[PDB]
């Protein structure tokens, strides 16, 4: 019940607690599921103090409960107090994953073969997410949970959205943030993230490690070269255009010069994923059909969404009190006596 001077209260079903890190908005523990007789992961979450925190929680729960994919983390169980007044923290029980791609790349140079099947699993999972008309919006090595080389699961859907190209209109992780976001909700933003994850697996370091968003653009252009007038026009904002000028013109660094030892087929796909123009950027089904993944690509073994995703009644400007009620309602099916 007690872990490092903090209540966990996941009993009596989940026992033998162990500490495996923190983050947001509570610690993460590996417990023993006495029912399934296997060790699982448990996320303690205390979001009800701040409106933004409730959003990410409510958002992830609604989605992970409806998604069902081999490459996407699921929610096994949700521990919660009987009444709304009582509960201040929510416990989400998921499959225990040994590590993640962020911690892996900090300790290992990945082989080309391993990079390939890793990339395939990510895209296999993404294909399902995109088929449900949903954007992950925050894809990065730390959000890729790993057990073996053949066990990859996508996690953290707190920033997820339903795809809406006509909107317009909190941001994603800077390093994996698509250029169109910084210049002006499309599926292309996820493809760009995966590209950044590909480039990272090839050299064990972030390809576009900016300090702030303007520096982030300087990094992107520093490798893709100065954007053409065609690409420059698509920038709906003014500044840009008119901050490109002032621009110190640069040439497109060849991918083979940046990544010498890398597979040429891999670099070709990488070039497609990291195009400046979002409209010319490669799509998820096309990425899978690329010659780099030709030994894994199998449309018959790549499940898609049964029905496109739409939240029943949603979106920001709901106070943290209303969100808590919606969280209380969404987690109700894990409670005793749950009818309907
Ligand atoms: C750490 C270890 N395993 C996990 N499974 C789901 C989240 C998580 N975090």
């Amino acid at each position: 019940e007690m872990v490092r001077g903090q209540v966990f209260d996941v009993g009596p079903r989940y026992t033998n607690l162990s500490y495996i890190g923190e983050g947001a908005y509570g610690m993460v523990c590996s417990a023993y599921d006495n029912v399934n007789k296997v060790r699982v992961a448990i996320k303690k979450i205390s979001p009800f103090e701040h409106q933004t925190y409730c959003q990410r929680t409510l958002r992830e729960i609604k989605i992970l409960l409806r998604f069902r994919h081999e490459n996407i983390i699921g929610i096994n169980d949700i521990i919660r107090a009987p009444t709304i007044e009582q509960m201040k923290d929510v416990y989400i029980v998921q499959d225990l994953m040994e590590t993640d791609l962020y911690k892996l790349l900090k300790t290992q140079h990945l082989s080309n073969d391993h990079i390939c099947y890793f990339l395939y699993q990510i895209l296999r999972g993404l294909k399902y997410i995109h088929s449900a008309n949903v954007l992950h919006r925050d894809l990065k090595p730390s959000n890729l949970l790993l057990n073996t080389t053949c066990d990859l699961k996508i996690c953290d859907f707190g920033l997820a959205r339903v795809a809406d190209p006509d909107h317009d209109h909190y941001v994603a992780t800077r390093w994996y943030r698509a250029p169109e976001i910084m210049l002006n909700y499309t599926k292309s933003i996820d493809i760009w993230s995966v590209g950044c994850i590909l480039a990272e697996m090839l050299s064990n370091r972030p390809i576009f490690p900016g300090k702030h968003y303007l520096d982030q653009l300087n990094h992107i252009l520093g490798i893709l070269g100065s954007p053409s007038q065609e690409d420059l026009n698509c920038i709906i904002n003014l500044k840009a255009r008119n901050y490109l000028l002032s621009l110190p013109h640069k040439n497109k660094v060849p991918w083979n010069r940046l990544f010498p030892n890398a597979d040429s087929k891999a670099l070709d796909l990488l070039d497609k994923m990291l195009t400046f123009n979002p409209h010319k950027r490669i799509e998820v089904e096309q990425a899978l059909a690329h010659p780099y993944l030709e030994q894994y690509y199998d449309p018959s073994d790549e499940p898609i969404a049964e029905a496109p995703f739409k939240f029943d009644m949603e979106l920001d400007d709901l106070p943290k009190e209303k969100l808590k009620e919606l969280i209380f309602e969404e987690t109700a099916r894990f409670q005793p006596g749950y009818r309907s």
